[PDB]
This record gives structure tokens, C-alpha cells and sequence, in this order.
RNA sequence: GGAUAGUGGCCUACCAUGGUUUCAACGGGUAACGGGGAAUAAGGGUUCGAUUCCGGAGAGGGAGCCUGAGAAACGGCUACCA
RNA sequence: UUGUAUUGGAAUGAGUACAAUGUAAAUACCUUAACGAGGAACAAUUGGAGGGCAAGUCUGGUGAGCAGCCGCGGAUUCCAGCUCCAAUAGCGUAUAUUAAAGUUGUUGCAGUUAAAAAGCUCGUAGUUGAACUUUGGGCCCGGUUGGCCAACGGGGCCUUU
RNA sequence: GGUGAAAUUCUUGGAUUUAUUGAAGACUAACUACUGCGAAAGCAUUUGCCAAGGACGUUUUCAUUAAUCAAGAACGAAAGUUAGGGGAUCGAAGAUGAUCAGAUACCGUCGUAGUCUUAACCAUAAACUAUGCCGACUAGGGAUCGGGUGGUGUUUUUAAUGACCCACUCGGCACCUUACGAGAAAUCAAAGUCUUUGGGUUCUGGGGGGAGUAUGGUCGCAAGGCUGAAACUUAAAGGAAUUG
């Protein structure tokens, strides 16, 4: 324009015309104060609503579990020293589950003791507790091969709350300052796993043991997310009726139960309940979901994986052809692509190696908007709720009766399923290695995975994590030595994103188990296409100002012609293309972005579709 | 005139029409107990003081009262509200 | 007489402990017989290395990370290893406040063109308001400080008082 | 007739043009400027009446009666509102002609309200010298407006007066040169007498947006005027000057 324009601190009316196309309240001191008071009334009423569940003998019991980390201890010493401070000897037998009422704190406690021989039974016991009491020895320090693995495993499945306890520190008395030196060491060790806690009690002192007892009675535990969104109960008694109709009585602790649900027992699988009653009766009204799943030579094997993984780490996906081998018949299935992130590979491809189940598989899409929606309905439909004394009748196959034990001697526990979780789908897991598991893991090798209560034998497929616009990703032969990774298989879905633990059975080990890794249920996503990449390679050997010719990549003129269209690249990063076959031995000549030399190598990439394998329960 | 340990609209009867204010009355706000003091050093200032000493107020919220030289007391009593 | 590496005697408390002392009784400090260092493993951390702002043309990887601000990266600024810098039994971060700040200005800001002189004049409260009345000159006493003397202070009398 | 070109329109009952006369309403050319007056808005034909004002002259009179100013008050271009008058010209709205053409690219005909005036309202402008009022001091020069003093000066005549010339002086609108001074620079006789910081006094500002918005109040018949936030967002926005 060329003119110094007009200025004003606020817009002129001329400017506004071109651009074109209840009372406020003062808070008086009284009403300020009044609002704060009536807000506090809500908070206080809300705190009562939480606590009523534990309020007394009429309320629910709190579930305590004792876990000694050293066999030196004997768990009966732990419990006995606690019971003394209750100051009622009427409290203080051929059994490992105990119900106690404490007059001193008007509190109901259930104590469960696991059988320390059965490592897997420890996890199952601790999985249901509100409080886990860790026993430590002042005399002998925990062993890395067993004692620590208890702590590490419990953390990764999740713990409602934890207490550190000592019971025998006087066994190293000279002066109690020497006891304090040891106690400081144990606290520093314990805090490494549980940095929220800074105290370990000495039960040899009356003041500490009373302090522990008070806490168990008075304080509330944390919730466990994946558990409390389901229902669960612990059996007070079990009974059998005629193929069976197994009866359990106990207390509701989760979100709740409905007689039309499905019920999982961790050792035995899914079963249907037929009736419920409250200690009114509820019956399975047949407008219900149903039980349908659809609609020394080993040294050579270990050495093989050790050698193969070392090779794959140096020269990944490189392949050797051989003379008298047809490249077509070997490789015709491979499509060949410029870039996985840009290819239009179809998900539910019709190729014959695709599993027989496809329409048979459940597919969800928006897992997030599915998960939260399902829960909202489930909590509304609950019939029995926390603290209800209940009986339940369950369709129980009579031949499994040989596996039942008296619940007074062994933990028997019951979990409700979410509706579609019985159906199989494509599922995805995060995975990273256990604390020092340096062994090679082959992508096809079978593994046992626990996630939530249930556990399955799985053969995975490994891939790296990224957000490709098409969900196509490279299949990988072995688990990366360091990064987190994504593993894919077919299994029954979980909506709660339970933590997952990865291990392999090994009865040669003291705990019968070898621990491999941990992770999380990410999602069901069938679009998570895996492509098996292959690299062929050949040697450029003669060089001209406009073309280079390459040996050994192919051995027949017919093969050079059939694969002519796939682009070439150098590992030094130049691209190129086949011109034509030269001669009968399968030489070719090619053009590239620039100068090559015999110190470079010429490669080409090809890709094949992969599909997940199915999986089966484990016990 | 009554009442009080005692002065005084402190209260009662009768009578007069006064009292404060742009030198900011009256009203509203304070995550406001006051002071000795604390931090920050060119000088002038700015910000803070629930808290070891001095003074005031209260004992879940309002009101009433016995004993005693002294209390409108709450590790004294009586009633209502929660 | 100063640096860089194989080798030798000396020195000591952290810690433990007989005893005495301490204390209402004790613990600890102060004192002390015995024991107590060679990778003296009896092993010091917390943040940084483009500029503001002390200190890397080092070297390997990569093409999500860093960054109060300016900026780096499709690599002196990312990640890893060497080396180097700063404070050190302490060092970093968040929020509030003070100084540097003459961005609240009494001391001490600014208003043509950068934020800011009201269209114009009258006028009450408020702030502010020309000059003038005993001035000068004598004579005693006189304290302090430094060389009878000088300076600087103070009291009395006379002159129309 | 009108345009870049053309059409609507008027005309052989005579258009446009020429001559002799008359009516109405508005306006005050040239003279007219680096000139005058007024608190500002603003003010231009002649003569009469009414009342007011600055500067100058003064050996008149009173004797501190003064300067600035919250509240309160008078005036306030153009457009706009209500009622009466007037109604030439031009002309928001409205009704109409062409829709072709790149310089003439938005043009032609008719025409309501309005434009003027009387009696009441409204209170805005780039209302600008973009510079608050009162008082003192600091530099050179030749022009001009109003008053006064002097001259043995020219002219109107044989005085006075008037016109002109020369010197001085009070007051005013401006201009040219310079910078002891000042400033970011353009520039400035004040925008000087400031880190060497104090003559009196009124008003306003505190990075850019949200915003002259929301809400409350108050004035107006209405259009609208005055007063006037915060949550949130952002690293610049802005001034002067030269140059690739």
C-alpha cells in the first residue's frame, strides 16, 4: 500500500464494521464458609461408605497370607507371635486356613498359609490376599535362586498390600546395637523392592507386634485392578451332588456375580453355574451365554539356536540359494515390496496357509471403547455384592472329583469371567526379558504364559514395536537382546489388560520353572499384519560407466527374468534395478544411483505373510 | 429514680432535636489475633510475623448459674442444637 | 631442585573393648590396657561440556530425542565409551518472595512520531502564593586546641533598647 | 443528451439553440495571502440599530483581591430524532437503462428522507500544532499586522489631517540561518537551562492478544454516550533511518 496506517489502542468502529460477519456474583464470607462445610460432609460420608464392609463381626473378613522367604523360619512362629498380642488366649489346628475374631479390635481375620513346596501354589495363594506378610530371617539371608524369585514374581502380578516382618533377630544377640546393625541392613534390602515402605517390624518386641496387629485390623488395602473388575469368592466349604453339581459357600469380594455368567477355576477351566442363593435363590435362566469356544540330544537343539541367533545378529534375514535349486519353487510365495509401511497388504488374505478359523474368530476394533463399555454394564447387572454370604451350584464333571482337596488344607478359589473372554481372537502382548535371562529365544518355540488367573501354552511370533499406518510389521526370528517387543498369537481375550508372565517348565530346577520374561496384554488386533522379510545377496564383479554386472544371486536366466521387477539396493544405500539376463549361468547387469565397487554388496528384499498359531490350556 | 464494687442511656419515666461525613462517614472484603521481631545490607524501601517473651480470646455450637477474695470455669453443674 | 612408573619403613581414627569418669540410674562425649589398612574393597557423590556460562575439530551408533531462552537433528547440542569442568558430605528440581530493576519512580520513570495531554471555557473542596519592621559599632570576661599568640566557640555591659 | 462505446429519455403540436420579460429558494466567485477575529466548534455583498472584546496610551483609582483545579455548570462540525414552515439545486433509499470493452473497469435517467428555517433533543471527528496551564532565563536576521513617539523627509494645499519614507518601542500570526544545548533519529528557540537529577499545579500510561467484549450503574424518545474486568493465550509486537 505505501501509507502509514492509523493506530488505536482499541478497534475503531470503522474496523469493527468490516470485521462483522446472568449477573456476576460476589462470594460473601458466610456462603464461602457454608460451601466448604457441606463439601466436607460428603467426604466424610464417603469414607464411611468404604469402611462399612469391615465394620465388625457382621462384616466381611480380611484375607491375610504369610510367606516366609527362608525355610529356616517356619510360618507357625510368625502367626503365633502375632496372636499373643491379641491378649485373648481363647484364640490360641490340623489345618492351614484359620478364621479368627479379635475382640481387642472387633475385627475378623482369615489366615491362609501356602505349601512352600509348591512354588505355583504360592502365587495362587498370594493372588487373592489383601495383605501379604513377608517373613525375613536375621540369621540367613535370602537366596537368589528361590527366595528373591518369590518377591519378583509377586510384584509383577500385583499385590494389594505388603508388610515386612522379622521374628528371630535375638538369635544373633551380643548387644542390641548388633541387632540394630542387622535390622538396618534388612530394611535397606527390603526397600529396594518396596520403596513405599521404610520400616520392618521386630516381632520379638511387644510394641512392634502390637503395632502390626493394629494395622491389619484397622487399615484398608489397595485395590487390584484386573481382579476387582471380576467377581471372586473363597470357599468356606465344598459339597458335591450328581455330571456333578458342586456346591461352594463363601463371600463375594469382586464387582459381583450374576447367575447367567461363566465361572473359571484356575486348575480346571471354565464351568457354568446353575443356581445362586443368599445365606432368596437365583437360578440360571438359560437366557445366558454358553461354553462354546467359537462363533541328552537336547544339547544339539540348544547349540543350534545358539549358533543360529549369533548368525542372525550379524546378517539378519540373509538367505543363500544353491545350484540346482529353483528360485521360483522355493520362493514363489514371496510378494516383494518397496516398503512395508506403504504396501497395501490385505489383512484377511485368502491364501491357503491362513488359518481355517477366520470368520470363526472374534474381531473387535476399538478395544478401548469396547472394554469400558462392557464393564459399565457388568457392574449394573450384578446380583450379589461384596460381603454377601452366598451358596453357588456349579455343573462339575464328576471325574475331576479326584482332584478336589479339603479347602481347610489347600486354597480353593473361584473367579467370574467377562462375557466374551471365552472366545478366541488374535491377541497382542508386550514382552521384555526377565532379570538375567540371556538364553536365546526362538520365535516359534513353545512357551507357557500366565495372564490374570488362567495360563496357556503359546507359540509366539516376535516383532519390534512401532506405529505403522497399516499395522504391517516385520516378523523376527529371535527376541532382541535388549528392547521391549510385541508378541502375537491366538488366545482367549482379556478386557482388563492383565499383567502377563512368561516362563518354561523345567523339572530339573528346584522350582520346576524357568523364568523368561514379563509384560502386558495390549489388545486384540487382527490388522497387526506380520511380514516375513528375506534378503538375497550377490557380488558385483565387473564395472562400467553406465552398468554393473553381478554374480551368484541367480543361476538361471529364467529366474532373473521372473524376479526382474523388484528394486535393488546396496547396503551402502544406493538403489538400482535389473536390466536383463546375461548368458546362461544367470548373471545379470544392472544400473544404480551412482558408482559401486567390489567392496559393496547388492541385495534385494522380499516379503511373505505370516499367521499366528493357535494355543491350548496348560496345567 | 433503679441497678452496680463504683462512674456513665447501663436501664426506666418525662422533655428537647440532636450526632458523623469528600480531611472519605456508612457499607463490603481479608487464604487478618496485635506487638517485641524475621529475610533482603549503598541510601530510601519491599515482603513476612499460626510459632520460645508481653497482652487478648476459646475449650463441638449458643444460653444460664452455684461455690468463692477471685470464674459467667468446661480435667464444675443445668437446658436446648449437632 | 620439578614431573612420570618398580620398591621400603613409619604414622593414625573409623570401629570393637577391660576400667574409671559421666548420670536419679543409664546411653554418648572427654580419658585409656588389648585388637584394628596397600588395589590402604576401610573404594564420595550431584549436575554439565554451541552461547548466556567453567570445560571436547575425541570416537562408535542413529537419522526417536535435547532444549528455562536463542537453537541442534532427515550429530561439537540425541544415545554409548573415553577425557575434561564446577561445587563437595553434600548437590539438583518445583512454588512463593527479595536484590540486580530507574518495569511503581519522595530520593528516581514516561506522554510530537514508540503505551499515555481530556473538544473548549468557567468554577467549590485540595495544593500553592511578591517585597518590607534592631542593623551596625564599641568595651570586659571567657573555655578548647595548637604554638604570652592564633583559630574556633560562649557569657556580660554601653550605643534612644 | 451521455460515454471508453452505447441504450432508457425528449422532439415537425417544433426538442436543443436565439430574443424580450417574470417567479422561487439557496449561495456570496475573481480581490484571497505562509494576512485578520473568536474559549473551541468556527467566521467573507451593502446600510442601520443593540450589546460585548483585545492591544496601546495614562504622574487616575482599590490594595493581595492571586495560579491550577475532583464535584457542579455554559458552548460544542457533519450525520441523526420530534412538531410547524419552505421545498430552486444536489441527492443514502427506491424504481429503472447497458452488461459490450482493460487507461478512460463502473457509467445513464427519475427521485423520497435530507440539504434551508423556527421550537426542543443528541454530545460524537485524524474535534490534529498528533506537543496541558502559569512564571523566569538563554542567539543572529529582515519581513508583516494593530497602537504610540520622533524627523529641518516626499506628496495631497497656501494648515491640520490622510497616503508614503526613515529610526525607536509594546503586543501578535509566521519565516530564514546557526546549535553554546538536546535527541533513537527525523529533527527542535524549545522538544534547551537533567545521573552536575527539586519554580507552582491538573490529567494519563506500565509487553502483544482476549476487549472497548461480559456484568453492574447512570444519561437519552431512539440511535447510542460515560464508567469498565477476568479466566485463557503468546516471544515478541512497535519507532526512526540508510542500504544490498
Amino acid at each position: 500500500n505505501g501509507h502509514k496506517s492509523y493506530k488505536s489502542k482499541h478497534a475503531s468502529k470503522g474496523a469493527l464494521k468490516r470485521l462483522y460477519k446472568k449477573p456476576d456474583k460476589q462470594v460473601s464470607k458466610l456462603q464461602r464458609k457454608n460451601k466448604a462445610k457441606q463439601l466436607r460432609a460428603q467426604r466424610i460420608l464417603d469414607s464411611i461408605e468404604n469402611r462399612k464392609l469391615f465394620e465388625g463381626k457382621n462384616g466381611a473378613a480380611k484375607i491375610i497370607t504369610i510367606v516366609p522367604l527362608v525355610n529356616d523360619l517356619d510360618p507357625l512362629d510368625i502367626l503365633y507371635k502375632l496372636l499373643k498380642c491379641a491378649d485373648d488366649e481363647g484364640i490360641m489346628d490340623s489345618k492351614r486356613i484359620f478364621n479368627v475374631h479379635i475382640k481387642k479390635f472387633k475385627s475378623n481375620l482369615k489366615i491362609i498359609i501356602p505349601d512352600m513346596t509348591n512354588f505355583l501354589n504360592i502365587l495362587d495363594c498370594a493372588k487373592v490376599a489383601d495383605f501379604v506378610v513377608f517373613g525375613l530371617s536375621g540369621v540367613q539371608e535370602v537366596d537368589e535362586e528361590f527366595g528373591e524369585q518369590i518377591i519378583r514374581a509377586l510384584e509383577l502380578q500385583g499385590i494389594a498390600s505388603y508388610i515386612g516382618v522379622i521374628s528371630n533377630l535375638s538369635a544373633v544377640h551380643e548387644k542390641e546395637k548388633f541387632q540394630l546393625d542387622v535390622k538396618q541392613s534388612l530394611e535397606s534390602y527390603f526397600k529396594h523392592f518396596f520403596p513405599s515402605e521404610e520400616r520392618v517390624y521386630n516381632l520379638e518386641k511387644n510394641s512392634d507386634a502390637l503395632n502390626v496387629l493394629r494395622t491389619l485390623c484397622q487399615r484398608l488395602p489397595r485395590s487390584i485392578n484386573w481382579r476387582d473388575n471380576r467377581g471372586y469368592v473363597v470357599a468356606d466349604f465344598v459339597d458335591f451332588v450328581e455330571s456333578g453339581d458342586l456346591v461352594i459357600e463363601g463371600t463375594v469380594r469382586g464387582i459381583g456375580f450374576n447367575a447367567n455368567r461363566l465361572v473359571h477355576i484356575p486348575d480346571f477351566g471354565d464351568f457354568q453355574l446353575n443356581k445362586i442363593e443368599k445365606i432368596t435363590v437365583f437360578e440360571s435362566n438359560m437366557n445366558r451365554d454358553t461354553l462354546d469356544e467359537y462363533a541328552e540330544e537336547e544339547e544339539r537343539q540348544l547349540r543350534e539356536f545358539r549358533d543360529m541367533e549369533k548368525e542372525d545378529r550379524e546378517f539378519p534375514d540373509e538367505i543363500e540359494l544353491e545350484p540346482s535349486e529353483s528360485a521360483i519353487e522355493r520362493l514363489k510365495r514371496y510378494r516383494g515390496l518397496k516398503n512395508l509401511y506403504n504396501c497395501d497388504w490385505q489383512v484377511d488374505e485368502k491364501d491357503p496357509s491362513s488359518p481355517a478359523e477366520w470368520k470363526r474368530l472374534l474381531r473387535i476394533g476399538n478395544y478401548k471403547n469396547t472394554k469400558n463399555r462392557i464393564i459399565k454394564e457388568t457392574k449394573n447387572e450384578a446380583q450379589a455384592i461384596a460381603g454377601d454370604r452366598i451358596r453357588m451350584f456349579i455343573r462339575f464333571p464328576k471325574f475331576l472329583l479326584e482332584k478336589i482337596q479339603d479347602p481347610k488344607q489347600l486354597l480353593f478359589a473361584v473367579y467370574g469371567l467377562l462375557l466374551h473372554e471365552h472366545k478366541n481372537a488374535v491377541v497382542n502382548f508386550s514382552l521384555q526379558r526377565w532379570e538375567q535371562y540371556d538364553k536365546p529365544v526362538p520365535s516359534q518355540e513353545p512357551i507357557v504364559v500366565q495372564y490374570g488367573v488362567r495360563r496357556y501354552t503359546i507359540q509366539p511370533l516376535f516383532s519390534q514395536g512401532s506405529n505403522s499406518p497399516n499395522n504391517v510389521h516385520k516378523y523376527e526370528r529371535f527376541l532382541h537382546p535388549d528392547t521391549v517387543s510385541v508378541a502375537t498369537c491366538i488366545a482367549p481375550v482379556d478386557f482388563t489388560q492383565s499383567p502377563a508372565i512368561f516362563f518354561k517348565p523345567s523339572p530339573t530346577d528346584a522350582k520346576n520353572i524357568e523364568l523368561i520374561g514379563h509384560g502386558t496384554f495390549l489388545n486384540a488386533d487382527h490388522s497387526r499384519i506380520l511380514a516375513k522379510r528375506a534378503i538375497l545377496t550377490g557380488h558385483p564383479f565387473r564395472f562400467h560407466k553406465t552398468v554393473v554386472t553381478v554374480r551368484y544371486m541367480f543361476f538361471r536366466p529364467e529366474d532373473v527374468e521372473w524376479f526382474k521387477s523388484i528394486p535393488l539396493f546396496t547396503k551402502s544405500g544406493r538403489s538400482g534395478f535389473i536390466k536383463e539376463s546375461l548368458g546362461t549361468h544367470g548373471y545379470f547387469k544392472a544400473t544404480f544411483d551412482g558408482k559401486l565397487s567390489a567392496q559393496d554388496v547388492v541385495a534385494m528384499s522380499l516379503y511373505k505373510r505370516m499367521w499366528p498359531m493357535p494355543s491350548l490350556p496348560w496345567n
